[PDB]
């Protein structure tokens, strides 16, 4: 609801021609996004297939924290998610 | 081999009558040894029977130390030994 004040820039002479030039840049990231998506799901598979034998539990870890976003990161290549 | 210099105390007049009085004290600890052994064998069983469900391993424990004599003692009532 707060990002809708950008449709008012067309009524000014300085900020007007800037939105039109920004509209074209967003037609260049699509193809690189496609290629990057393929390169990422390709690699997301081998690493998961190699490390899924050493998955521990939470109660056997310090402070009962499992995964990244803890203070000491652990169990980063266990599942596919 | 070094505790055999106590068999020479009988040739002196000060240390002589001390070995003979010490020889009698060692005939009082036997009965209390009997009672204490029964009282210890009695209690050594319930505590082992109550705690033998939560026995962890040694890779889950910090610094790979299991049992008493570590810096942080753990697994004290797991087995009978």
């Amino acid at each position: 609801s707060s990002l809708r004040l950008i449709s008012l820039f067309t009524a000014n002479s300085h900020l007007g021609p800037l939105q039109i030039s920004l509209g074209r840049m967003l037609l260049d990231i699509l193809k690189f996004l496609f290629i990057y998506c393929l390169v990422l799901l390709a690699f997301a598979n081998g690493l998961n297939q190699l490390y899924f034998y050493y998955e521990t539990r939470a109660i056997d870890e310090p402070n009962n924290c499992k995964g990244i976003r803890c203070e000491k990161q652990n169990n980063a290549f266990s599942t596919l998610f």
